[PDB]
């Protein structure tokens, strides 16, 4: 049903960067105050830039550690969000770090790999543009891999209200790649609801002909606290309801420390990037 | 909003007794394989039967451990799900059990608690009456304490479709009390999803000013396997979805272990009891 490459792939970079022809490609890491693996990450990706890479960014989501010092240190193009697209205003959220990625990129193909990867494998984006390269009609490509938020929530919702992406199993993956034309063409969700909010848009659009996902092998659990899973869940259900027809309330979280606080949810998509063309 | 009691209830058992004016109360305790931990909790409660407490009952769910005869043993009145009803056929699921305990008790007020908790105060089951017995007008009673499910899935999900229940902290917690009136005048949800059930068909029906939730003080964990999670969820989102008036696909979640498993999810209600009459 949906494409997937379940063992290492056979392409060779060389292959690869054949089948690109003319066809470019960038790659994108947003980051927020990510010092400790922001290097790695770029150190992973750099051997391919002038290569199968034409372009590589790191898209600085308002850091205050050493992420940008540290990203130039390593070669790598840092862009601000205002910087990205300066006559329109930040807002807060991955989602609005990744659209504007696409402002600051020409990529026919765009990648984003995230940049809090503990040593990432030098074959993350040539495994990711694989089927983009090689085929026709696919646009897009999930990564898959050995979450709490992904199996008790966007998993089980997806089985839900579209149960025809049941077999995606890392739906929430923060790398994965596509064609620029899709990718303009779609909004983006607001925070951490922009992944998924991008593969259900994908799949109503083109069905799942278009989606493709690959094994990048093992990837551990990020350690966060649950408050913040709290909040990203609650974005990812709202992102998910309205992409389902769904009205939702717009109401945030709240959460009883034995004092109570309540965590910002947002209802407002950026448009298609198109738009701004 | 939410008739919260955050502090330990200054009640005593003889106001509280008195205070029964000829109602009477039922103590539930579903079981399904809780040998290590279902005479600790009876041993909790059995000092109030007689007094506040007019009955108790196990309702064995199938065990296949040692749990009837350890409930026996501690001198529990224990009934099997075919003992409870026994010209309808068992299905499986926690929601199945509490229903049929409906029809094996008599109680005024019936008192749920769940059969594996780890030294259970003794004072639960009065702190939870209290609410039913000292005022007017409020037929549930929900208890809170310092899970995963609750905070990722069902309390956002709450924020998300019915945000005037989100002052509830933990809305699928197992320690709860009602009017016989009420429960046999609701359907039961199956499976895991009949706390959740209850709790939004309950403020359907009557609004927040029926509802309590009383400070049980601390509860720790169960550790019990993602998986099981994973269906947990899936089933309290279906009951959740249908009760706002949304369609679910009734397709169950599927896991891949490397292998795929596909775990089972129910769209049927149990009827109010009241028609069984
Ligand atoms: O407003 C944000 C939030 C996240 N990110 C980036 O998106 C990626 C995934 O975010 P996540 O919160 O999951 O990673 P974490 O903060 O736990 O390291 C990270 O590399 C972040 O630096 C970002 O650029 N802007
Ligand atoms: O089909 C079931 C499932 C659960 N329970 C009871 O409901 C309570 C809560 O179930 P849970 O799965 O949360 O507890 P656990 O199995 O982890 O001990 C337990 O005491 C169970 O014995 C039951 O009687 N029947």
């Amino acid at each position: 049903p949906l494409d997937t490459t379940w063992h290492r792939p056979g392409w060779t970079i060389g292959e690869l960067e054949a089948a690109k022809a003319g066809r470019t490609i960038s790659v994108v890491l947003p980051a927020l105050n990510e010092e400790a693996t922001i290097e790695s990450v770029i150190d992973s990706i750099s051997p391919l830039v002038d290569g199968l890479v034409d372009e590589l960014i790191v898209l600085d989501s308002g850091s205050t550690d050493d992420t940008e010092i540290r990203a130039i240190a390593s070669g790598a193009r840092v862009v601000s969000r205002e910087q990205a697209l300066p006559e329109v205003p930040v807002r807060p959220g991955k989602g609005e770090a990744l659209w504007r990625s696409l402002a600051a990129t020409s990529g026919d193909i765009v990648v984003f790999i995230d940049s809090d990867l503990i040593n990432p494998h030098p074959l993350f984006v040539p495994w990711l543009v694989g089927p983009l390269l090689t085929g026709e009609g696919i646009q897009l490509v999930k990564s898959f891999y050995r979450g709490r938020v992904t199996e008790l929530v966007a998993r089980p919702l997806l089985a839900a209200l579209r149960p025809e992406l049941g077999c995606v199993l890392q739906p929430l993956s923060g790398e994965y790649a596509a064609s620029r034309e899709l990718l303009t063409s779609l909004p983006f969700a607001p925070g951490y609801g922009v992944e998924i909010g991008l593969l259900i848009d994908t799949f109503d659009r083109l069905g799942l002909d278009a989606i493709a996902q690959v094994n990048l092998g093992v990837r551990a659990h990020r350690n966060r606290p649950l408050d913040e899973l709290g909040a990203m869940s609650r974005q990812v259900i709202a992102t998910l309801l309205s992409r389902c027809g769904i009205p939702d309330s717009g109401v945030g979280l709240t959460q009883f420390l034995y004092t109570r606080h309540t965590w910002p949810v947002s209802l407002v998509d950026r448009p298609p990037m198109k738009v701004m063309r």
